[PDB]
Formats: structure tokens, C-alpha cells, sequence
């Protein structure tokens, strides 16, 4: 263990400021001052701190407010070194946004969300943000005919676009990145996946700039691969930030430690994250940022705890990821699996549909009954990553 | 009732030709012949049928074989007058693709797939096919390690592309249509869900003939919103296929007929596929396929029951869906849930970010404790379609 | 459809009165005065309302406060005539709550949970319900080291047969009504399906006057299937109380209108709490009450809307599944099907084991394929009955 | 870690002789002949083996066959000295079997099942197995008005309770394990979790000798805690038999190596199994048995290594879980979040229910503020959990 901040632990305001109110009960943790909350995460080893808008001013807030919040917040960064990596917008809390943001039916709702955004993209810009992320958490529906669905998209296009044109404008440093979620607090959220995300940016006129900021829990709620979901992210080179975390199962948002939902998902997290690809491609380089909530149940120390072992956690899956790799038995195992063959072209170099088309030597001639007694041991493969995982190997 | 060739409805020879093997049995019916099916699909009001390459001619058939079975297969098409608006090729059943076909970690085992595409491209174009099916059931994995995901997505591209230059390069008047499916047979199918299948075709060289099929019950295994999910397909121009069938709930594929599933998702289904959308847009135009099994307790009278049923269901669900758009009730509780304001643009022509750069009229001197107040009605908006769908308005 | 006393809807307070506030956002609609609902509901056509010690009466209230609110809620009833069928406990709003009540950890909160629950059944005798649930939301953990899980049970069984011991002792006409829930607010909750609860039941010193209350979207959240699960309970004659509502799939706890979530799922329900069951068995017969939440996107005249859509629907699906039984077309089907064949005993009267093993035509002389080869016809049998849904018969 | 025969591990016949036939292909291996089968698995380290009556004796089997292959088997038995620890009936494979065997519409269906099972117990009884396990598979509908529910139960427990009968009167050493599952191969199945395999056992004439037989990728496929329904099965004193596997989510029944699936949870059932309850309280005492599938892509090189991937696991698990116990710093961690304070009763001896309404320092004057103050801590414990599942402690 021992976080340091070349990790590039990030934290968002409302992780540890999430004072446990549910759908079921409220608050069971006093308020958590944002000065208080940049000092703990400093010391605990974070790189950095994220926030949305009203994190840190409130909605209500008057200029002579939001100028006092911003000093105190300024002096602490300076304070402690903190960056501030991301930031986001909130466009679901005030009861205005109930039925969405950028896809409100109300036009007037509409102007009014996207007016916040922009405001917001000036703060981001301000505090070196290099990341701007939107959670389209209250668009969408309980009800199938509740929405135009060409048009919902349409709205959703005009709100990124007119966002991502106005950063082009100003020429500030910065990306935005999608945040998918299948539903709640919506039955249904727009989106809802990564692959929704990613082919939704496709479609954008200022789509350059436009990426993906994926969160453990939300594909898990779907019932997908977690590293399925962000190797293709990170494939079409639109993995901008992450979000890690930890989901029992398809249910409720849990946000729980990353590590301590899904572990084995989580170890092929890391080892993504860290090691990349078997035989080489795209890498992720940008901050590990943690999107949870500290149970309920545990006061303040259980807090700071929760802090630490999203870090812990990290390192130690990293650490059991980096000798898994490097380990011998391992790579031989991966060569006998044919995970290096899966990297060779299928086609020769120069060949044609029409010359393979099938060639046989490939097609007619061909020992289908014999090609298929292959033992590609995958079993064996996955025992030495558990075996690893556990601190057996 | 009574369908009629105008409808639509294309049924694929697995369906109705289903015995009955599931994982935990044996077959309860006796194999049906193809010419038989060709016959009974017609009489009941079919205007297609279609089918996988081994669905009609043998793994193993020689050359002699294809073509005698071929001449039966084309002079019933000709006796009935059914056409073959779409082909497929078998990548699953065969021992040989058990690690998959495209993306198989064996490279002589990709070759051979790829060749069974191409000479199976040939038989599609031969039969006057406008779509090709591709339905990858074998490319993924139970394990997180026995691939490398960006080199599986590779793999999936070069697969995909020389299958449409292919096409492009014989002139062929073929699309390509992918059909995503999140598990089974895999623990972990690659291109999950609409989404991932959309993204995916943004990043191939030939993606201008690469669209989409997606399945009723394949959304629903994620738990999606199936209507929202085709919407996206639409929206984008890529929903050149269409399968529909029932499935209660996140379990394993169960092929139900269309409506015996979640029929309110089926309603509005109906409503998107035959009324668009309700300020105008893009239309699926396709024929109406059924990827459906029929229940292994039932013998062949229930096979022909559920056929027809599956029509049944589409245009009762049709004659409601009509109905009820139609009703002025119904057009009046759209208007005040702001269906149509959903239409408008949400900024005026002209308006640029710094201008509108909220404008207050929409930022600053907004009321949203006032804008907050708005009955959107959405409750009785649902309550009006399940009363036209129980056939009460 | 017009709802009458004599259809025995009931509806909670805490339903009418949710005020909108989630997980991700604040109340979008102001506080019900207690006696405004109960006027209201009784101009709608309820039969009676149900409520939470503290829907009612402030956790904090002083006694003037108390004797007050009863004076002001005793006087409405008597105006109106509005029984009050059910009363329940909040045992999770408050934090002191977040471990559970009677299975918190720490022990003086389990006392005071118990507490709590005795002083609500005198306040439950004196408003004359026949019926005390209890919802245990918080008896649970997110962990698996969390509990002791052999004690939590033994606590959980104390706090129940201490109630009813109580009751018993008193001789108050009230039945325990235990609710199911897998998740929500907790990871994993005690007792999470009408299964669980069943089980746990025969377990209690006290389990004569222990039943259970399921509701629709709660056996829903774990993919069960709710007739099912209710006809267990009926079978066992522990089915006292039902809370009907929908739910749109797998995920968070939606408390959606009944009718509004899975439609079939909803019209077999009806037509077992209508027509019971198809060889006879025992009814239900206590209250129709509704346990759901407006969606938060409605204003007031939406509460008052998606209370009379929850009679609408049911009476709705009442029409529909009398019909359907009614028919004789539909009565030659469950023949056909063996519905009927289902409630023959399976031996003959006085046959043994002995006798059944040596008859060799039922085992040794058996024709198995032959027998194999009834056509169920559940498809059509199924049909049918979306046909009589539908309103199209 | 080498398992011995006094870890008794035992494996069914059919799972390492599962050929690969899935619904979407054909089989990957050859047949396994039972000798072999047998040999291997004593030379592994198991302890026993388990089969359905057709795994070893087909179907169609003559006399003479049956003797043979009883003959060869009870040879290869005598050689290695493994036990036959558990028998149960294949009542879902063959076509006669489609509705079902206890629960089939058609009576002399139903008559046949119940002789096949009789027979069944007599073998089992001449093989020394304790156990008698009922996996009812083809049991449910996939149709809501398929069947009569509640004769569905009277039926299934007239099969259940013949079979009891039968084993007292005859004097056998066995008693009867039923086995949940929720769906698949039926779209429902009856009794499809703990709680109500629990709750029916309570209904039957010989529920005395009628207990579980939990399976974990069951319980995991309605997305319930494994651990918590082993719990109530254990307290009820109804764990007479456990399925160990694997399962990664919800969707179809993988089957997958035990610890394959969900990592910690499967760290706290092994813990359950080894350490017993925090407390104290009964203790499983039986076979560990695996009832999994080598994947289909693994030929017989990775059957025995799948094998011994399952006894591997658990024995790794089982080392880490006995080190989480035996730990000081995991004692305090407990003792702090009150496992142990769970396990004292609530009441004082001899407190009734009105000495505890009347007691005030419990209700009336208890400072609910105050007792919400404690910090749980719950998420440090988990953090140590894992530390000691990664071996990092
Ligand atoms: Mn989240
Ligand atoms: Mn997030
Ligand atoms: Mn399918
Ligand atoms: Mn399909
Ligand atoms: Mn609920
Ligand atoms: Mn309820
Ligand atoms: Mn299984
Ligand atoms: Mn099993």
C-alpha cells in the first residue's frame, strides 16, 4: 500500500460529504466542510478532488457567497497541492430537473440547464480542469410514451454540441465525457450503457471532444462485463476519465468501495488499467478517480476508512496484477489459450476476399472435426489468475 | 386479424423447424422439411422466409447434395411465391466454432469462418436476399483472461470488413445487419447490447452497408428498454433489421412469440414501428421478422398456432396502437405533457452559447421554484395507452 | 369501472402522501394534511387507508401533538367512514434505524425497536385494523461479515413472537403480516422473498397469527414470478394481507401503479385473487391495497390521478379475467391442457408405493414415447388468454 | 493444498462427464465411461461420487445391460474405495418429461415419475448413499394459466411424501434433499429458491426426513446472498446437502468452478462451512460436493484440471478464512460492530412484553439521537475480509 500522488487518486465531494440520506431514511453523518474534506483527502494520499456545481455553491448562493466559497476552496487547493481534474454539473437534485436536464419537455427547463452548463464549463476551465463530465441522470422516463425518442435525442445532440462549440469558442483545455447509467433515479435513463454512450458521440458534430467516463456499478446494474465495456471504450480511443467503484449484483446504485462488490471483475479492471493489452495497443492514462459512498452505518472514521481502502484496494489488486503478468507459467498458459494468436491478422498480407474466399488449405479442404479437439485450457488459464489474486502464487 | 404478403412477416426456418433440444433435453418433435415449411408459412400469410446456410443444407452435404436440396428449396419458394428477404450463416453449433468464429483465438479456425461468410454471401445474393444477417453467439468468454479485448475487437472489424468490400466489390445489393446478444451461449457475448453494436460500426472502413438486428429478447437479458434501444437504431439510420419474440425477465433466451413477453414494451413497440415518432421523423420500413421458439410441450398443431399467433399478436397490437394515437384524448394529454415542446429546439435560430450563455429570461433571472410546479401528467398519459391496449377506449 | 366501498381498495397515507423526495433529489410536492387524504381517497371510492406510526404521528411529537393529530384523523374517519384495515411501524427512516430494528447489533436499539412496536399494536387495536405488518427494510447488510446471520434470525424471531405473544395476551383480533424485500435500503435483506418468509414462519413459538404481505414489485425485484409466490402463500393459507403496485424489471424498488409495471404478470394475479384457483383451493379475501408512489414529475391532480388509475386497472382487469374463465372456448383449452387432469391424485385411493412400483402398466410396461407425445397446446391456451386482455374477445 | 479423502469432496458423474452439448451446439468430448470416471477422481483426492440413474444406466437398458454396468461400476468402487454418498432421478431429460414428472398435467406421466423414482431409492439405498436428492427441473410453466397452482403443490408433495413414506417403511438409511432453482429449462419453476424449498417441507405429511440441497449459482440466478439462504437453511436444521459452483450473474446456469463466480461470496460460504456461526449454532456437516460443467472450449486435459480447480479453491479459501478468525485485529474489528452484542437476547430473563413497553430507559426516556451516533464501522471489518481473502495479511 502507500498511495502517493503519482496514483493519481482522485475523489469527487460527494463521495466523503455524502452524509446518508436513502431512498428509505435520512442523513446519519453531519455535513462535511469542503475545506475539511481537501485537507483529509491531501493527507491520505489523493492527487486530486472533482465536485459538481452545487457541491461546493449552493443553488441559492449570491455572487458575494459563491465569492467567499471560492476563496476558501482556492486557498486549500493551494494549501495542500490538490488538483482539481474534473468537474461536473448538478441537473438532477432541484426539483426543476424532474424530468431531465438537456431533455426536459419544458423548453424553458431545457435553456435553463444548458445555461447552467455553460457557467459551469467557465468554472471548470478556471480550477485546470482537463475533464468535463455530464450524468444525464434524470433524462429519460417511467413510461414508454412519456418522451419522443427521436427527439430526446435530438435535445440530447443540441445540449452536448452547443456545450463542446462553446469550449471550441473559448479555447479552453478541456473534454467532456459521457457518464451512462441504466436507469435510476429514472426507470429508464437515455444512454443507458457504454456502447449507447459511445455510438451516441458518433452522431455529434463536435464529437472530437466528446468521450466516455464509465462507472463500475452502472454497467454491473446492466449485467455486463465491466472490462468488456471499457476495453471497447478504450478501443475507440474515448475512455477520458473513469469512475471505480463496487455493485453486488443488479440493484440499486450501491456505489460500495471499488474492490469490495464484484473482485474478480475488479482485478481485470486493474490489470486494464495498468498493464493494457497482451499484445499491446491503446493504454489509459488519465486518473483513477473513485465514485462511492460510505455505508450508512459507520460514523466519520468509517469515512476517512473508506477513503483509504478504495486506494489499498487498488494497490493491492495491482500488485497481484503486475506478478500475474509476469509470471512465466502464466505466459505459457496465455500462449497455449492462443491469447498472442488472437493478435495475428486472420488474413495474410495481401490477401483478398476473393483469394482467401475461402482458399481450402482454409475452406473446402479443410479438417473441421480435427481443428476442433483443441484443448484452449481457458479453465486452467483462469484458476492461475484466482491463484494470483489470492497471494497463492 | 388475417395477415396478408403486405404485412410483412418473414418467419426463419429455425423457428418453426425447432424440435425442441434445450440444454436440459432431448427433442420433443420430429425434424420439419423445408419445403413443408415453405408450404405451411405461406398458406398462413407469410410474405418470406429465411434462414441460417445449415439451417437448409448439411454441414457435410457435398456438392451434389446442395444442389438437389437447393432445387426442391427454390421450386417451393417458386410454387408459393414466398421470398427470402434475409440469410444467415451458422457460426455456433458446429464443435469447431466453440471458442467462436471471427474472433476464435485460433487463426486457421477465423480463415474458415470467414471463408463459410463469403461462399454464404453468394448464396445470399443468389436467393435475393437484401440483408445478411451476422449473429456472433461463440465470440466472447466465460473468463476475463482468455482474451485480449482490444485484439478481439480487431479481429470482429476485419471479419466484418472484408465480408461488406466483398459485397461492394461484386456488386450485390446487400446490407449487413450485426445482432447483439449480451450472454449465452458465452458467458460474456463482445457487442452486447444495441449500443456496443452501433459503436462498433462507427470504427469499420465499410460501415456505410453495416447496420443492425436487434432482438426483443436479447435487450431485455440486460434489462433495457427495448423501444428506446430501436429508437437509438433508428435515430441513427441504422435499423435495417428487425427480430421480435417475447422473453419474461433477465433469464436465459427464451424465444416466446411476440406479446406473450412484456406486452406494454410490445405495445409501444407496435407504435414505433408502425407510427414513428410523434413530431415526425425516420421510419423502419423492413419487413417484420419472428426469431421465436415454439414451447416444447406443445407437438406440431401447437407449432402451427404459435406461427400465426405471433401475427395475431402484431396486429391486434397494431389496431390498438392506431387507435390510440388517433384518439383526440390521447393527442390533448401528449400536448400538456409537452410531447411536442420536446420538438422544439432549445435554443432560437440564431442564438449562439454566449448569447443565449444562458440569456435570463433563462439563466440569472429564471424562476425554477415556479418552472418546478409543472403537472407533467405523464401517470395519466400511461393510464390512456393501457386502456386502449385492454381495448376499454 | 367505478370503485365502491365494497371492492375493498385500501391505500396508505405514506402512498398519496409521497412527497417525491429520492435518492438523487429533493420532495417536488408539498405535505399531505392526513385529513385532506383521507377525504379525498373517500370521494375516489376507497373502502379504507392503512399508515406508519409516523406518517401520522412526528417521531418527535409531544403528547398534546399526539392526542391532537388522533382528535383531527378520528374526526375525518368518522366523517368519511373510512376503516382502517392495516397499521404499520416505521423502523427505518430515523437513524438510529440504519442497523435495523429488531436486528440491529446493538442492543438497546433492538429494544427500543421492539418498543416502538408494542405501543403500535395498542394504537392498532384502538383504530380497529384487523391486520399489523411489518416491513423489516433495515434487518439486513451490505457486507457478508456484517451479522452473525444464525442470531440475526434468533433476534428476529424474538422482537415477532414477542409482538404476537403480546396480542395474544391482550386479546386484541390482529394477525402479523410479515413483508418481503430482497434489497433496498439494505445490500441484502432478512427474509427476502414470500419463500423466506414462509419458512421463518414455522420456525415461531407464535406462528399461528404470523402471515405474510407480498408485494408485486418486491418479488418482481428478485425476477420471481408474483402469482407464483402469492399462490404459495394462499396454498399454505398465510396469505393476509397483499400489496399491489408494478415494477418495470430488475433494479430499485420503482412503486409503480398496479397494472403500470408487468401487464400479464398483473391480469393472472387478478384472476387468482377473482377467480381463486381452477380445481378450487382457498380465496383471498381481506383488502386490495396499494402500496405505490405517484411518480415525482406529477403535481397534485397526478396523486389523485395514479390513485384512481390503481381501482381503474384493477377493475379493468377484473372484467377481463372473468371473461376469460367465462368462455367456453377457453374452458375446452384448460381440458385439453390437463389443467383439471392436474388436481387428480396421482395415485389411487388407498394404493401404496408398494402397489404403485409393482403396477407394471405405470412403470415396467410404460410407453414413454407414446406418452410423449400429448400436445400441451400451452401456447394456445396462453393466447387465448392475451386475447381476453387485449378485449379483442 | 491436496485434498484427501477426509475433506470429502464429491463430483456427480455427469459433471465431468458433461460432453458440451449446449442449446446452440453439439457436443465437444467423447462419452466418459464411468470406470474411468470413477479412477480419476480417486486419484484427484475425492472422496465420492453421485449420479442421476441415467447418467450410468440408459433409459432403454436392458436387464442384462443394467447388470453389467452395475457390475463394472460396484468393481471400480470396490478398487479406489470411493463412497456413493447421494443418488437422484433424471425426471427432465427425455421427451415424456416435458411438463414435468410430480407436476405434469398428465396423470399417468405423473404415475411413471413417481415409479421411476421409487425404483431409484431402492439403488440408492444398495449403493450406501445417505442422500436422496429431488431436483424438480421440468417442474413450472413458461405460461401463467398453464397451470393449477395449488394443485401443482398438492401434487408435488403427494410425489415428495410417497417417496418418504416409502424410505420409512422400508427401513433405508436415506433422507430426501430438495433443490432449488428458479428457472431454466422452465420459464418458472416451482419451489425456485431456499425460502420456499423451506416453506414446503413445512406442509408435508414427512417433512421430518425431507431437508435442502442449495445450489450456488441457483440462488445467484434470482440474484439472492448464497450464504444468507445456506443461513436459514442451516438454522431451520435443513441443510442436509450443498451444491457448490459457480455463477457470474444472472442469466443462464453456468455452472462454472466453485470460486469461478463471485470470488467473496464464495470466501464467506467456505467460512459458514468451516468456521460455523460468530456465535455458535448448528454446523454443516456433509459432502462437499460440486455440481459444475468443464467449459465446452476445454478438452479432457482440462476436465481433471477444472476437477481439481474446484478442491484447489476450496481448500485456498478455507486456509484464508480460518487465518480471518483466527486474527485479533479481526476479533476486535468484530466485537466493535457488535457480531457478538447480535447474539444476546433482547429481552432480559424473565421481561415480558409489558415490563419492556413500561420500562422507560428502553422507550420513553431512550435518547434515539444519541444511540444513532455509533459508527458501525462495517466497512473497515469487509476491508479486512478481503486484506485476508488477497492474502495481503
Ligand atoms: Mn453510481
Ligand atoms: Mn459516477
Ligand atoms: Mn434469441
Ligand atoms: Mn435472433
Ligand atoms: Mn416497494
Ligand atoms: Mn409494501
Ligand atoms: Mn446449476
Ligand atoms: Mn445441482
Amino acid at each position: 500500500v502507500q498511495p502517493t500522488p503519482a496514483d493519481h487518486f482522485t475523489f469527487g465531494l460527494w463521495t466523503v460529504g455524502w452524509t446518508g440520506a436513502d431512498p428509505f431514511g435520512v442523513a446519519t453523518r453531519k455535513n462535511l466542510d469542503p475545506v475539511e474534506a481537501v485537507h483529509k483527502l491531501a493527507e491520505l494520499g489523493a492527487y486530486g478532488i472533482t465536485f459538481h456545481d452545487n457541491d461546493l455553491i449552493p443553488f441559492d448562493a449570491t455572487e458575494a457567497e459563491r465569492e467567499k466559497i471560492l476563496g476558501d476552496f482556492n486557498q486549500a487547493l493551494k494549501d495542500t497541492g490538490l488538483k482539481v481534474p474534473m468537474v461536473t454539473t448538478n441537473l438532477f437534485s432541484h426539483p426543476v430537473f424532474k424530468d431531465g436536464g438537456f431533455t426536459s419537455n419544458d423548453r424553458s427547463i431545457r435553456r435553463f440547464a444548458l445555461a447552467k452548463v455553460l457557467h459551469n464549463i467557465d468554472l471548470a476551465a478556471e480550477m485546470g480542469a482537463e475533464t468535463f463530465v455530464m450524468w444525464g441522470g434524470r433524462e429519460g422516463s417511467e413510461y414508454d410514451g412519456s418522451k419522443d425518442l427521436a427527439a430526446a435525442l435530438d435535445r440530447m445532440r443540441e445540449g452536448v454540441d452547443t456545450a463542446a462549440g462553446y469550449i471550441k469558442d473559448k479555447g479552453y483545455n478541456l473534454r467532456i465525457a459521457l457518464e451512462p447509467k441504466p436507469n435510476e433515479p429514472r426507470g429508464d435513463i437515455f444512454l443507458p450503457t457504454v456502447g449507447h454512450g459511445l455510438a451516441f458521440i458518433e452522431q455529434l458534430e463536435h464529437g472530437d471532444i466528446v468521450g466516455l467516463n464509465p462507472e463500475t456499478g452502472h454497467e454491473q446494474m446492466a449485467g455486463l462485463n465491466f472490462t468488456h465495456g471499457i476495453a471497447q471504450a478504450l478501443w475507440a480511443e474515448k475512455l477520458f476519465h473513469i469512475d471505480l467503484n463496487g455493485q453486488r449484483g443488479i440493484k440499486y446504485d450501491q456505489d460500495l468501495v471499488f474492490g469490495h462488490g464484484d473482485l474478480t471483475s475488479a482485478f481485470f479492471t486493474v490489470d486494464l488499467l495498468e498493464n493494457g493489452f497482451p499484445n499491446g495497443g491503446p493504454k489509459y492514462t488519465g486518473p483513477r478517480h473513485f465514485d462511492y459512498k460510505p455505508s450508512r452505518t459507520d460514523g466519520y472514521d468509517g469515512v476517512w476508512d473508506s477513503a483509504k481502502a478504495n486506494m489499498s484496494m487498488y494497490l493491492l489488486l495491482k500488485e497481484r496484477a503486475l506478478a500475474f503478468r509476469a509470471d512465466p507459467e502464466v505466459q505459457e498458459a496465455m500462449k497455449t489459450s492462443g491469447v498472442f494468436e488472437l493478435g495475428e491478422t486472420t488474413l495474410n498480407a495481401g490477401e483478398s476476399a476473393a483469394d482467401l474466399m475461402n482458399d481450402s488449405a482454409s475452406f473446402a479442404g479443410f479438417d473441421a472435426e480435427a481443428a476442433a479437439e483443441r484443448n484452449f485450457a481457458f479453465i486452467r488459464l483462469n484458476q492461475l489468475a484466482i491463484e494470483h489474486l489470492l497471494g497463492s502464487r
